[PDB]
């Protein structure tokens, strides 16, 4: 066969797969995969059948419950969303390569017919709030927006949920929480605000700091009322003390956060549609928001109705042309970002009004494994690992901030250096054990031999690992003036990881207030428009620190639906 439906048609009717009038359920296909649920189990039990040791295409680290369509098409051959950012060893029939071309918002003006027609209709929904995108931002909306008695409709582009708030890895900064206090940390939301400041030179939004921080315990303490822990305190670059909350041990903050808020928006009956593209906010006369124009993949163009919409859209770190316009020198870098991350976000915000700020500003994070593709926590440094060169030395305080940590290893033999670290520090975090089940982890039971596996010079870095531990035992790295010397590097075997920088997080987007409300160019606020999360510009400046990503998107996401519902 050509095709999964040619091959199931050889011994079944359409109507195993399809509705009794053929019409596809929704954009979703919630019933037709309800259907290839009812044959061959969910995916944890199709799961059991495709293990591999160290991978296994139906049980990954993404959150939810995810569509067997997201990566099997029935009529066309059709493409593993893995492969986004893997290459794993796989055999999926029907399979084509990895490819995506999805058109800009702008090229969707060739819909001119077909977007009249629908413009032309009834509206398909009626409802309070829209919310677009499914990352931490959108679903924090989502769920505030209804615990406040707004009815909401969330829609996602992706086949999946999560965005890239699913793959954050290191934590959420929040100070003086509970978390902090039984961990004996003392911190307050007046240092984590003067870290942001300077984080980002000053640049910067101090109103917008001023709500990330202040806002930042009570939104550790609403997650961990909805089920997550938050109870591990971890250090990262660019903070006075520990503040990057996650999972117990160290296990990622990303997919566990985003599981947390998809649970609980299953359980409020919050209507979710995937494959559910937003085009055009849709303005009344007097230019205050009255609804949306989206493109469902399977069903077409439709609008919704509504009050409000909240763009909570993510970023453009995926789209390196777009990034090399604004800034050149990250001009051809691999992106740590899901594919999707393009920035369309920005063109329906920009479209309905709203002017961008900061745009210039992206960062790049300076750990990307060579070997994987993937980001390497900074965690990984912040617990006590250094940065070694080819020549077998230390070269920067390895907990600096983004910038000039990226700028220091692109300055190093073959722009590239390597992770150092021991059992201690992987026993300390266990989201290392994942970078060793990639394969990315190279290890020895000495650094002679784990420097000639990786052609980093032997003796030269057993020697730094005997400097370094010794300036640990001191309290005082007066090579690189690292703050936070936290282990030493002497228990059990070590491991490398080969890292280069990579683009990560563009700090620009829509302009918002306080109150997470879009505004025009003369700062006018756009009646019915918000934004949240890593589609605003201003909260984070010119560099943003590690951790405080996640605490924006729940923040600002949570801000915004309350707001919004308000509003409504
Ligand atoms: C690998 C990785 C690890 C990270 N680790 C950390 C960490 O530990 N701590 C931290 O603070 N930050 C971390 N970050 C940064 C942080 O996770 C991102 O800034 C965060 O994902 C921003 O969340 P968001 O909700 O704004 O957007 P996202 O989570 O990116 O979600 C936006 C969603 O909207 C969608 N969408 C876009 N346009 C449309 C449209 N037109 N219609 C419908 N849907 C649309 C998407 O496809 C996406 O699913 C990490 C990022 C990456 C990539
Ligand atoms: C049986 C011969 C059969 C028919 C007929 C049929 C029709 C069909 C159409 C016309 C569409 C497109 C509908 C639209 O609005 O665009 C479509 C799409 C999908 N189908 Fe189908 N289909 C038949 C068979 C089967 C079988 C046996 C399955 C499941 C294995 C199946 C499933 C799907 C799915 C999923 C879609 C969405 C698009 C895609 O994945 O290709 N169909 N079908
Ligand atoms: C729903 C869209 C759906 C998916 C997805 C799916 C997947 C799938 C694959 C990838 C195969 C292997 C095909 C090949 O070897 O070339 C496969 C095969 C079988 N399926 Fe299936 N399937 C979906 C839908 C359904 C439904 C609704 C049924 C039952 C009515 C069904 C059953 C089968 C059977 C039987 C096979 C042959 C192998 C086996 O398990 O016996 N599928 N399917
Ligand atoms: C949803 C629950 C879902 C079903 C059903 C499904 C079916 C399915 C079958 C039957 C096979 C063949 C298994 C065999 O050889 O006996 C198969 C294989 C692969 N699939 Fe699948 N699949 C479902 C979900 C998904 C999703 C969401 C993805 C992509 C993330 C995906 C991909 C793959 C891949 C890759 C294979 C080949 C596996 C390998 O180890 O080579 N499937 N699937
Ligand atoms: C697709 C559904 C998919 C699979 C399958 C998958 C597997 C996978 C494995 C096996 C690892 C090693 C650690 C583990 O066992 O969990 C791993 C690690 C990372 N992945 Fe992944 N991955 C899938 C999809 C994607 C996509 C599309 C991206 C990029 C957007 C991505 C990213 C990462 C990252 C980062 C890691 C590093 C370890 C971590 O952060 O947990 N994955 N994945
Ligand atoms: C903590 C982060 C990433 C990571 O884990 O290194 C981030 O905030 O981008
Ligand atoms: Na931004």
């Amino acid at each position: 066969a050509d095709n999964l439906a040619e091959f199931h048609v050889q011994n079944q009717e359409c109507d195993s797969c399809h509705t009794p009038d053929g019409e596809l359920s929704n954009d979703s296909l919630t019933y037709e995969n309800t259907q290839c649920v009812s044959c061959h189990g969910t995916l944890a039990e199709v799961a059991e059948t495709t293990k591999h040791e160290h991978y296994n295409a139906h049980a990954s680290h993404f959150p939810g419950e995810v569509a067997c369509t997201s990566c099997h098409s029935a009529h066309e051959k059709s493409m593993v969303y893995c492969d986004s950012c893997h290459s794993f060893d796989f055999n999926m029939p029907y399979a084509k390569k990895w490819l995506r071309d999805e058109p800009t918002i702008a090229e969707l003006a060739k819909d001119k017919s077909e977007r009249q027609a629908a413009l032309a209709s009834a509206p398909h929904d009626t409802v309070d709030v829209v919310v677009v995108g499914s990352g931490g931002a959108g679903f924090s909306a989502a769920i505030s927006a209804t615990d406040s008695g707004a009815k909401v409709i969330l829609i996602e582009k992706e086949p999946v949920i999560g965005g890239n708030a699913k793959l954050a890895a290191g934590g959420m900064n929040a100070a003086w929480t509970d978390q902090q206090k039984a961990k004996k940390i003392t911190d307050s939301p007046e240092l984590m605000f003067e870290d942001t400041m300077k984080g980002g030179q000053n640049i910067n939004d101090p109103a917008l700091v001023k709500v990330l921080s202040s806002h930042s315990k009570d939104s550790v303490d609403w997650m961990t009322a909805m089920g997550a822990d938050l109870t591990d305190v971890g250090m990262m670059g660019g903070a006075s003390v520990n503040r990057a909350h996650r999972p117990t041990g160290g296990a990622g903050v990303g997919a566990h956060v985003v599981q947390v808020l998809y649970d609980n928006a299953v359980k409020r009956n919050i209507d979710l549609r995937m494959n559910t593209r937003g085009i055009e906010v849709l303005k009344d006369d007097k230019g205050t928001v009255k609804g949306i124009l989206v493109k469902g993949m399977y069903k077409g163009y439709y609008w919704v109705k509504a009050d409000a919409v909240i763009l909570a859209t993510g970023g453009f770190a995926k789209n390196n042309e777009r990034v090399a316009k604004l800034d050149p020198s990250l001009k051809g870098f691999i992106s740590t970002n899901q594919p999707g991350a393009v920035g369309d976000g920005l063109d329906v915000a920009e479209n309905a009004g709203g002017a961008l700020k900061d745009m210039q500003y992206i960062q790049a994070h300076p750990t990307l494994s060579v070997k994987g593709g993937v980001m390497v926590t900074e965690a990984v440094r912040g617990n006590g690992a250094i940065l070694v060169n080819r020549e077998g030395k230390r070269f920067v305080n390895e907990i600096t901030t983004r910038d000039k940590a990226s700028a220091a290893i692109l300055a190093q033999t073959g722009k590239s250096a390597y992770l150092i670290f021991d059992d201690s520090v992987r026993k300390s975090l266990s989201k290392i054990d994942k970078y060793i089940g990639l394969g990315v982890a190279p290890t020895a039971d000495s650094l002679v031999k784990l420097g000639k596996m990786e052609g980093i010079d032997g003796k030269a870095l057993t020697e730094t690992v005997a400097r370094y531990n010794s300036l640990v035992s001191s309290g005082k790295d007066t090579d690189f003036e690292r703050p936070n010397l936290p282990r030493a590097l002497n228990e059990g075997n070590y491991y490398a990881i080969e890292v280069t920088p990579g683009v990560h997080h563009t700090m620009g987007g829509v302009m918002i207030d306080t109150k997470a409300e879009v505004m025009n160019a003369k700062k006018q606020v756009i009646p019915g428009l918000y934004g949240a999360g890593e589609v605003t510009g201003g909260v984070h400046g010119a560099n943003r620190l590690g951790g405080n990503a996640i605490s924006d998107i729940i923040t600002f996401g949570r801000l915004a639906g309350e707001e919004a519902a308000k509003y409504s």
